[PDB]
């Protein structure tokens, strides 16, 4: 089956109104993969240590010490909105629905091809490429997730974000248990601290085989492999933002007394004395009721410790947070001028809110006495310093989370943000993710790897250490697939336009290639419009 | 399927005689098209400019400034007569026929080929060329217009015109955006008039890509690809002439006085007073009947500005006319001399009437009072200077078009006219186009886009500005057209014989090859054969 | 009778939008004054030929 296609090329993003303001979007992605030989044809346990760098008292969050295993697979990830659409897709989304939700999942392998490598050493010297017509492609689907998830979005390795760009699969690596300590300690920390890795626990080691735990196909030219449609199991994601805050939540203070000419100073008066107000209040104490008192139903949002780093048996880790900065560093094949030179980074702080964030700077504790104007021995104030340390507070330290809580899942990100992610086998779960928006709790699709086969030489001889020498093979494949999401129309509900996506005389050639066919992909804000809460 | 033909070569015409004096002509024409790797894998924004041309006060039709999108993608005109009839057709549809209907259209990709290059550089040093069995050509059929309409016969990009001559696809490209001004100046013009391209208008920008929006087919040796059939929805075109002039319409004036005998100054005559006579006219000062006074039905032509260049947002442009001359420059692959030397374009005006047609010298206006011979003060001449300038008359700047306003479509320019074209999608609509003599209205038929799909080689890596390294590929695939018309046999109405396209002892040598084999296609008259208008 | 609009660039498109600019030309003053600003109606191209 050499000359004969086993598959189409499909990129079209199709949207099909159903019925009652609820729409159909079925994004198509298909892409040329390029695939190389493994470097190794083996399993390998690797250790990275950097002690020198943390060595350096005040250097621990540049902690770098782990343990992976090295796989001679490679992954192919899609999992990233910048492989699903494309900026005028995006803004249709984002500015004409009101909730996502993610409803299936399937990919295909065809027009596989493998080739091989001859190094003509005459002269300059030469090089020459062929046909391997009988050599194998090795492909395999882990539908039961016995593999470790490991979503290439995290370190911005999915597939490319052009269609009309060849891409690549990353090398497949996991991690392996091991034991580490690192102990805190600031520039003036006297002596050398404690930091060591320990080695790994006999019970936690979990060495994870494809070979053994899944079954591998081998795609000819001929060939072609298809995965049948998943469906996943996730909750909607919302498409609006809220804005009110505790402040803002409910029948505000009737105005005795109401400006009479317009006017940047004519405000109006609650005409009321602050202790002789009616309504309710959760201080027990006053008779005060004030903006900043008066009783609301629960709590918009909550405060946690900030550049707090915990530490359990593999090292330190930052505590993660639920509030509003991700930080996304990506480049050329995901976004970065493609044309861009030297090898650093393009990044950005996706800023999303006031939806439920805080502003530490404005809080502050008083003695339940009350008393005002507070003294300064009945307030902690964001100022007054912990520990002695000059730059902390208690804000660094607190926690305002609890049964009051109310709060949001996380913001699309395009073009760089994980779109579904695994959720914790853990008897207790994260009432998010702060990865991705949806989270298939019971069951996520499979991940995919492929890896040429070994295309051996006369010479090879199982016992010996040697280290088989093989056939310089490579394999070009077209990968497509088929994300579908249903999503809902919205509406207009408030007198005023409100926040669309739209293309100014600034982003303008942020959407279009250059003179040199230059192109790059700019991230988009994804809830713009705001939403009742209350 | 390698070895295995997957179509049939056909470059027939076929007269299917039906009822009633109407054939049915189906025109097959099929050729091998070369195709080359593309030169760029990505889409260019490249921008146009050349004021210096225009910098030089009195040239500034010759503005070239423009921006257009680059696309790694060829496109397979085939709309151009050239590509179905040849001399002899052309002559039998043009001497035997009275009206052309254009009924459908379809094409097929077949016996697809794929070859690699090797660049043996041995001593010369050579060259070598390899099957690569298992490469794709790229086929996209944008069946829903999607794409901008980029009709190649406008630049003669046409498929070639001899069945046995190799032809190829032409790089696709089409227009964006972009904000230019130009200032008319003259010779004597002083100082340096305004000549700016300002750039591109954020709200009209539009960035097409064929992956995102056609769905794309890779066919391999064994692969094939073929179109269905288009119907056209067409105005049936005329193959006869009208040549009446408001001076040739109705009765003409009785002659009381009949000439004797023959004689070239034997004239009849009217013998009457030419303001003693009966009959309409349209000038209620005047008791002058005169031929050039009498009322007529309509007005069959119209007056227009010439040599008018109006400016719109991107810059001038030449004010179109229905008048009666189109001027086509091609060469080598559509007519001129095949063995032809230089790089000189071969062209002519084809030059077609009498029917609709103006002789500004002829033209004159007198004031109302009339009142002649005239004077002087009471006349505006073809000679009188508008303006002051010497070589600019009332005419010049005439337009005569209304309400009486009556007039032919464009004839068949055999064999570099383009034969149908797509609609402006404007509200209101052109009462015809100057480019084809059929204008497919609501639907026409979508454009094929052919590329030889990325062959890459053991080094390849999407996250590098480089420029991605491929190996060299090429290809060869035969394609199949068939267009069917609809015709009428035309009928004898006079005693006399008329217009015929014939073979003469001076055209001869235009339809026949040479010692050498070269050959050339001479461009022939379409509607030889008066028809009465009135 | 309207018919929903879908994206054929790769390019996003003009949109009516609020900025810090129009904002208060959509909302009542304290006097409750209040007025209705003209707005572009055709905002997205379309091919024309």
């Amino acid at each position: 089956g050499v000359g004969i296609s086993t598959g189409t090329f499909n990129n079209q993003t199709e949207f099909k109104f159903l019925e009652n303001g609820w729409v159909e979007i079925t994004a198509n992605s298909s892409r040329l993969v390029h695939l190389n030989m493994p470097e190794s044809e083996n399993y390998k346990r690797v250790v990275v240590n950097n002690m020198d760098k943390t060595a350096v008292k005040g250097n621990m969050a540049l902690d770098d010490i782990h343990v992976e295993i090295v796989t001679p697979w490679s992954l192919v990830d899609a999992n990233a909105w910048g492989v699903w659409f494309n900026p005028g897709d995006w803004q249709l989304i984002v500015n004409t629905m009101s909730e996502l939700h993610l409803v299936s999942f399937e990919q295909e392998i065809f027009n596989v091809v493998l080739k091989t490598v001859s190094e003509s050493a005459t002269q300059p010297p030469t090089k020459v490429y062929n046909n391997d017509l009988t050599a194998s492609l090795m492909v395999a689907l882990d539908s039961n997730n016995t593999m470790p998830f490991t979503p290439a979005a995290m370190r911005s390795e999915t597939l490319g974000f052009y269609p009309w760009k060849p891409t690549i699969p990353t090398p497949w690596r996991y991690y392996f248990q091991w034991d580490r300590t690192l102990i805190p300690s600031h520039t003036g920390t006297s002596g050398t601290p404690t930091n060591v890795y320990h080695g790994t626990d006999p019970d936690d080691v979990q060495f994870y085989t494809i070979e053994n735990s899944v079954p591998v196909h081998l795609l000819r030219t001929g060939d072609e492999f298809a995965t049948g449609t998943f469906f996943f199991d996730c909750k909607p994601c919302r498409l609006t933002h809220t804005w009110q805050t505790n402040r803002a939540l409910g029948l505000p203070p009737f105005l005795n007394s109401l400006p009479q000419s317009e006017g940047a100073t004519n405000f109006g008066d609650i005409g009321v004395q602050q202790d002789k107000r009616r309504g309710v209040t959760q201080m027990g104490n006053t008779d005060y009721i004030t903006e900043a008192t008066i009783m609301r139903p629960a709590e918009v949002g909550y405060s946690a410790p900030y550049y707090s780093f915990e530490a359990s048996t593999q090292g330190p880790f930052k505590t993660p947070i639920a509030a509003g900065d991700p930080r996304y560093a990506f480049g050329r094949q995901h976004g970065q001028k493609t044309t861009t030179t030297g090898e650093t980074p393009e990044r950005f702080t996706y800023i999303a809110h006031q939806d439920t964030g805080r502003y530490p700077e404005g809080d502050w504790i008083q003695n339940i006495n009350f008393n005002l104007p507070v003294t300064n021995d009945n307030v902690l104030l964001p100022t007054d310093p912990i520990g002695g340390k000059t730059g902390i507070n208690y804000t660094n330290i607190f926690n305002t989370y609890g049964p009051l809580t109310a709060l949001n899942n996380v913001p699309p990100v395009y073009p760089n943000g994980q779109i579904w992610d695994k959720e914790f086998d853990t008897d207790l779960k994260p009432r998010l993710h702060i990865n991705a928006p949806f989270v298939c709790q019971n069951n996520c699709p499979g991940q995919l790897f492929v890896k040429v086969a070994p295309n051996l030489t006369n010479q090879y001889d199982p016992d010996a250490s040697a280290n088989m020498s093989r056939i310089v093979t490579y394999s070009d494949f077209w990968w497509k697939g088929k994300l579908v999401f249903k999503a809902k129309l919205r509406a207009s509900h408030t007198w005023n336009p409100i926040q669309q996506m739209s293309i100014n005389v600034d982003n303008q050639f942020n959407y279009v290639p250059n003179n040199i066919g230059a192109m790059k992909i700019v991230y988009e804000k994804s809830q713009l419009a705001p939403r009742k809460l209350y």
